């Protein structure tokens, strides 16, 4: 009850920051987590004997792929740690517990290919969950280890407040469907310019959760450039392979995923920033002002893309 959590003072520091890199110790991820959860939630939120386990069992069913592993997992449950405590009043108790969870859990089990490469493959999972494939599966995974003896982190919860939790954490899960972002942050500018938009309205408090979650899981293009840069290639290792996959299939591969075209990834960073980042977390700082530090983030290695096709590096 009385075992906190304590990082070195660099860490203890920057890790309230939304730019903080979790570092390439993995031992210390878990630990990370914890100290993200006690801040966050409190002390009191889970058994530490529970949630350690819980923990492991999630890292275990992260597989061994150049960017959608333990790693992102950590990093996504660190940029929402960092819009909560930002945002302190605005989320309930439950909500703070199950949006780390959610984020942790968030790519169970991913093996490093899109929906679209699922559904062309006839993978099993396509017949399974026709929308949003992979953002099914990575939910299932998430109950499957809520249900392993000794796992269950929200046992303390009643009846009505476990139904909620799950709730939240399927909802945040589905919402890191991409195809999914693009509608709901249309509906939430008009709903923000309009002045429509209501946090006491739940239909509402869904759609912003889900753009927290979009934010989230995009936070690799609001870190610092060296960062931003390095994680690149790993975005890119994944997106090669899968396209590789898609010529074994006889289909051309978008240029995104064809090695072919690595000349052509400086300008589609860009499009990217334009079309997703840079709108998602400009919306994003209007609903939660405090998270205005993403946007400064995103704009300014949006800036150092536009320097690479200068040639300027
Ligand atoms: C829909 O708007 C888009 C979509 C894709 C693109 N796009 C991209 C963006 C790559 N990209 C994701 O998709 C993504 C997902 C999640 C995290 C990080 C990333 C990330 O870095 N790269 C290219 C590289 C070379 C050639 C062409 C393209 C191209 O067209 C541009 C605009
Ligand atoms: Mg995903
Ligand atoms: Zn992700």
């Amino acid at each position: 009850g009385l075992m906190q959590f304590t990082l070195p003072v660099r860490l203890c520091k920057e890790i309230e920051l939304f730019h903080f890199d979790i570092g390439p110790f993995e031992n210390m991820w878990p630990g990370i987590f914890v100290y993200m959860v006690h801040r966050s939630c409190g002390t009191s939120c889970f058994e530490l004997e529970k949630l350690c386990r819980f923990i492991m069992s999630v890292k275990k069913n992260y597989r061994r792929v150049p960017y959608h592993n333990w790693k992102h997992a950590v990093t996504v449950a660190h940029c929402m740690y960092a819009i909560l405590q930002n945002n302190h009043t605005l989320f309930t108790d439950l909500e703070r517990k199950g949006l780390l969870i959610a984020c942790l859990c968030h790519d169970l089990d991913h093996r490093g290919f899109s929906n679209s490469y699922l559904q062309k493959f006839d993978h099993p999972l396509a017949a399974l969950y026709s929308t949003s494939t992979m953002e099914q599966h990575h939910f299932s995974q998430t109950v499957s280890i809520l249900q392993l003896e000794g796992h269950n982190i929200f046992s303390t919860l009643s009846s009505s407040e476990y139904e909620q939790v799950l709730e939240i954490i399927r909802k945040a899960i589905i919402a890191t469907d991409l195809a999914l972002y693009f509608g709901n942050r249309k509906q939430l500018e008009e709903m923000y310019q309009t002045g429509s938009l209501n946090l006491n309205n739940q239909s509402h408090r869904d759609r912003v959760i889900g753009l927290m979650m979009t934010a989230c899981d995009l936070c690799s293009v609001t870190k610092l450039w060296p960062v931003t840069k390095l994680t690149a290639n790993d975005i890119y290792a994944e997106f090669w392979a899968e396209g590789d996959e898609m010529k074994k299939l006889g289909i051309q591969p978008i240029p995104m995923m064809d090695r072919d075209k690595k000349d052509e990834v400086p300008q589609g960073q860009l499009g990217f920033y334009n079309a997703v980042a840079i709108p998602c977390y400009t919306t994003l700082t209007q609903i939660l002002p405090p998270t205005e530090p993403l946007l400064k983030a995103c704009r300014d290695n949006l800036s150092q893309w536009e320097k690479v096709i200068r040639g300027e590096e």
